[PDB]
């Protein structure tokens, strides 16, 4: 039974997790959110924002590989990547593994998250912030996208790695139908977007809202989920595509693209892709 | 609500993580000779059965568990006529197995009369009358003793489903998870038979998981491992399917759907595509 | 057992501290128009009444609360004949007041019919038949409205006991804790009357405590502050006694005991020596 | 509602406290017990041993003044004081306030507690460890008392400030009938002993055992309790005396002795003494 020091992680409002804490490395009230970096017995080091674990050493690769690789592998040649959120740098780490990437931009609203990750989460970023192909921008992603439309910027793959649509004030504007219309305006004609969408089991209304938003703007939409122990649930992802269909990729094609591009993974493979594409998402059944 | 309440179940998960679950009502508390039983209503999961603090089953998500436990095995077997279930006290496992039109005889063996009785009374959406199907026999006995007696009698089954309390926590079930017990299971299977068991959780309890896996592998030439997230448990349950002849990996979605249709099996979750996903998704392990 | 369970009440205490209390059974859950009511059995405290997550009363320790609330005031008054109780939904306050042989009329006013009804049914050791004493009248009404109507009618009482939900948490009771309300209380007291109220907790909620204290002091020349540890609440409840003539500080143990004897008052806790202790023990404050 | 980081403090087994933690200053697994020093929102800095708060900045004075002053004030001239336990040094701090004290010995089994208190709990010891009248001995108090009998050592006042009789393995031998017989052998003829005895409400059996032990060995016994918010209960104290009766002290006599000896307190006064002597201890009433 966990203790004596414990994190109470909110899950649904009607369920929470109690997680044994071994140490607290940092506590910072930023202008945007409360940040904690801590060591947990079960999950090793974690980043916590407003009481929610964002990432853990023992299971973050399940999250970041699931977020990034299906989209990157679906695109036959992703050269320009935009990441909204991803403050710990693991999303950037995964995207930069694709040898085809020439430019990766990461936009986070909160300098404190990026700085504390640089210092305390080395196994997450793994030097990605200093890759010559990477640019880290501190800005509200809403404003950044407006400015990119004005400039006529274009990306192959846009990855949204934000705080949750069911809980997060600072990210709420990025989950609307209107924002996805803007995302489409900064994609190439064969581009792909992927976002995490919370959890369809515990937060179906918020999930459905994000889904409707993506569907209104993209002809091809894939929904898939992965269990992340440290979150207490299976995260839902939504992949929106303008041309290429993730459902049409075979295990062999996935593995060949990963190999050709020099992508090493702890989890994601062609067989995983097939499973993600075929497993329906969880809903309350009664 | 950061802390669910005011009335809360503290469900152990790993020892280093637990779940706090809002309770709306308690319908029954019974200290049986074997274990502490609670039936309660939860806000998130509806009605639950709890044994020794662990949720065994919930109204909102039990179909994910019982369909995942039962159908891959039953669908792998081309003609399962005789089914044995060890555990399954709430009757949902029996419910799922009886859906296969080919089944002529289903035996369910649970050590604890109180679980079966309280389920009859309080969990109608789980058993759905399965206890009273003319094809079904409910036996109250330790499954270890029952299997020894079946060897003596020379009993044989097509499909054996083990739906017990967890291998990492449950004293009453520990003997049923050994290499030696799986040798006994093999002795009461037909030559083309299949066994399936839940094996706890490979992420939080890898040692206990590996022990069950080694046990199955020592006794069965074909072994499939698959997992499914069950919200009310707080983790993805691991299942281990052991087969003497037929390979679940060889089934196509179309073949699965055709067998389900032919046998009159209606499901809320399991389909040919789900089968494919289960067969191709690797199980979770701590990665660092 | 580091974590009490499996079923647990999470009782808020300060916001920065809460109590986790093992629950054995839930006898009733009722969402009334005013508040959420639970009656439950706890391992440590026996049966409890819970309103909006806060234990109001427990079988094992309620006598410490009700005797401390009622008897100092009743014993201070040389001849209390007419008693008004605001709140006191479980009937234990009424029980204690009626023990004084001098009492001819006791009125108990609670806003919430559901509390009184569920107490009648499930908390017999609290009311102990007090609701049906010929000297007692139970009125269902907001205490604010009742006091306004009593002013209009020119009603007068010897002792007014306020036994409400907390001043730091309770919306329904907030109007009864103001300077202005205590001015109204004074208008329905005889010239030598006394009021007593619980005032939350001066350690965890000093601001709310000080506000109630200032309110009483503005209206009453004699004010005594005392506290008693109530295990089931997680803190020492603060009481404030306001008096128009008679000083509780002037009572000797022997005089208290003589008045209790003369009036036929039997207690489990309160005595003359307890009175002396209550009058001399300073209340708790955060010291750093 | 407390969080996100929380201490789960055991109370009875059937009740525990959840306490918001702001920071952890130190975690040490000593040979004897697990030690944590932390900042709590409600109670400020705390020392925790095996999950139980031993002392908090906001309420420790209620505990230490209640433990020390009734006994010291009962004795007309306490010159030699022995303290068993008291690892944070607050007991020593309170005892040294009496101008009559010439020698105060503090005996704790655990060097780590004393060291971590020196470093992290300055408001508790307040330099008491380095008072010329003080001697700090690291030793099991059972062994120390046996050695004192052999040497024929004598004290005026013995204060036992140990971990709880209902939970603590390392202290169990010091709470027996036989140990109180030994305590009597190292007291002068007019000496006094005082000990905390856990809690008579939640742990009546353990309480009664300590009480029976004291009663078998001392003709005058006083029982009193004080609510300590950070513990979640009213601590019970038991004062054993060979000659002088704490019940016979008037408030004025208490105040005169405090004044004469130069004792300044935040809580204890003559009126408090009278209250402590007259308030019965709590028991489950049903
Ligand atoms: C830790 S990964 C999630 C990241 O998303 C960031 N985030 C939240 N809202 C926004 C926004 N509107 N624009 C950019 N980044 C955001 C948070 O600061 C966090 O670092
Ligand atoms: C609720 S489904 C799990 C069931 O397994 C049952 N069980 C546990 N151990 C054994 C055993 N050795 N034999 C049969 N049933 C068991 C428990 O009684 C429970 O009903
Ligand atoms: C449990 S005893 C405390 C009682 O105070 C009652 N109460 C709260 N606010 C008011 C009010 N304004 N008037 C009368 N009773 C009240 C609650 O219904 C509860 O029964
Ligand atoms: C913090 S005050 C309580 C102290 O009692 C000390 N203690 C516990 N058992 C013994 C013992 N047998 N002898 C001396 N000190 C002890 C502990 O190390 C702790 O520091």
């Amino acid at each position: 039974v966990p203790g004596p020091i414990t994190l109470i992680e909110p899950l649904s409002g009607n369920t929470s997790l109690l997680i044994k804490i071994n140490a607290i490395h940092s506590v910072k009230k930023s202008p945007y959110q409360e940040i904690i970096i801590a060591d947990t017995e079960d999950y090793g080091r974690v980043l916590i924002l407003d009481d929610y674990i964002q990432s853990s050493y023992v299971d973050e690769q399940y999250y970041h590989e699931s977020l990034v690789h299906p989209a990157m592998a679906t695109h036959p040649n992703p050269r320009d990547v935009l990441i909204l959120g991803g403050g710990e740098g693991a999303t950037l780490r995964e995207a930069l593994k694709h040898g085809t990437v020439k430019r990766a931009v990461m936009v986070d609203i909160d300098r404190d998250v990026v700085e504390l990750s640089r210092a305390y989460l080395p196994q997450m970023h793994q030097g990605a912030f200093d890759d010559p192909r990477a640019k880290v921008v501190i800005q509200d992603g809403f404003v950044y996208v407006e400015e990119a439309i004005k400039a006529g910027d274009k990306y192959d793959v846009i990855i949204m790695d934000l705080t949750d649509p069911y809980s997060s004030d600072i990210a709420k504007q990025l989950y609307t139908r209107e924002f996805f219309a803007k995302i489409r305006r900064i994609l190439n004609d064969d581009g792909v977007v992927v976002t995490q969408a919370g959890n369809s089991f515990y937060f179906p209304a918020e999930y459905d809202m994000v889904l409707e938003g993506v569907k209104a703007n993209f002809p091809i939409v894939a929904e898939y989920e992965v269990w992340i122990p440290s979150f207490g649930y299976a995260v839902n992802f939504i992949l929106g595509s303008l041309r290429y269909d993730p459902h049409a990729l075979t295990p062999s094609e996935v593995d060949e693209r990963l190999r050709a591009r020099g992508v090493k993974t702890a989890f994601y493979t062609g067989r995983v892709h097939l499973a993600l594409m075929n497993m329906p998402i969880h809903r309350k059944l009664r």
